[PDB]
């Protein structure tokens, strides 16, 4: 630490590791980057891959919001507590990140005319996740052994959005409604949930969620 | 070990960690999916995500390309030396999946449309790259620190069949077109893209590069 979270003004690829680092009891600060002074065209050529979330660390300044996760994980403890875990852990997360791209692409380039399709081919994209958490103590634990890890912030954030994105899509899930009741339930990510931050906070850069 | 990967004829989400096996004088096994073998649909549903790669490391299964080159990657000591170098990998690496994402999408979805814009918007997404060599010992080394990792390969393999997708891509990035050439001259990697396993499989499926 300290820790800045440099973002446009919305919940997106940074939730998670909002989340995250609220459950962990850290501190950090936001610096948010509007639209208008992104068009600007100071900070992009400054960034790695022209793109936000940017985030540092102490000395650390990192780009690609996986990356960060997996960097707060391995600093936090919260990658497992072996080799298996961690490999696992990649797994589930590689998994979300597949499933919030195909999120991203629908909200922002073909919501109108594809979300019907998306909503329909939903629950072949949630199912493994559900299996994940039927092989682990029946679900009744954490994503990945017993111990909350970078990849649950990140799959818990999936989970919430698309609440939003199909209100019921978690009702032929049990595993994973209780899953996201559990985890947004602990007391420091509650907190963050109703926070002023977080709620005042538009998920996406559109209307579109 | 004993390694055995899972996956169709092709080269596709392969290549990079075979190109690491070899180079590290690891030996592995090929069990070789057909799209008929897939259609009989007993393999699929055990699939967590219903896709290939499937890899296996004595006791442990994976799935999903990366978190198989990060296994890899942690086991076999091509993670880099401290946690700067680790998150640093790991910005190269899904910095070279969000170009692998985008190539994959040309190839099987928009390949005769979509390969002149394509290609003129290439160079923006290999720039980054260009740009950290040049700041990691001139480019002399690698593309993180001084010692190879799990994302020397995959970029190693992206930059190969961009190669082959656009002969001159590298023209301008010279870092770029002398590391391809360097890591392609390492004596077991020069061995295995010379190797028939390799040379008589198809970069992709659909038969377009
Ligand atoms: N692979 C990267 C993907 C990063 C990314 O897509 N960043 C988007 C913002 S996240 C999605 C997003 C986009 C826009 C807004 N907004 O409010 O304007 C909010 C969120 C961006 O920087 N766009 C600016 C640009 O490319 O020039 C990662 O995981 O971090
Ligand atoms: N995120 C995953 C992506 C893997 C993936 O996309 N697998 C696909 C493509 S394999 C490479 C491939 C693509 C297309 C053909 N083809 O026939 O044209 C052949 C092989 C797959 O298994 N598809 C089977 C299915 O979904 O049922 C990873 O990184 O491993």
């Amino acid at each position: 630490p300290p820790y800045t979270i440099v973002y446009f003004p919305v919940r997106g690829r940074c939730e998670a590791m909002r989340m995250l680092l609220a459950d962990q009891g850290q501190s950090w600060k936001e610096e948010v980057v509007t639209i208008d002074t992104w068009m600007q065209g100071l900070l992009k050529p400054t960034a790695l891959y022209g793109q936000l979330p940017k985030f540092e660390d102490g000395d650390l300044t990192l780009y690609q919001s996986n990356a960060i996760l997996r960097h707060l994980g391995r600093s936090l403890g919260l990658y497992g507590k072996n080799q298996r875990e961690a490999a696992q852990m990649d797994m589930v997360n590689d998994g979300v990140e597949d499933l919030r791209g195909k999120y991203v692409t629908l909200i922002y380039t073909n919501y109108e005319n594809g979300k019907n399709d998306y909503v329909k081919a939903l629950p072949g994209h949630l199912k493994p996740f559900e299996t994940l958490l039927s092989q682990n103590q029946g679900g009744k634990a954490f994503i990945v052994g017993d111990q909350i890890s970078f990849a649950d912030y990140n799959l818990l954030d999936l989970l919430l959005i698309h609440q939003v994105l199909a209100p019921g899509c978690l009702d032929n899930f049990p595993l994973l409604s209780a899953y996201v009741a559990r985890l947004s339930a602990r007391p420091k990510i509650k907190a963050f949930l109703s926070s002023p931050e977080h709620v005042n906070r538009p998920i996406n850069g559109n209307g579109k969620q």
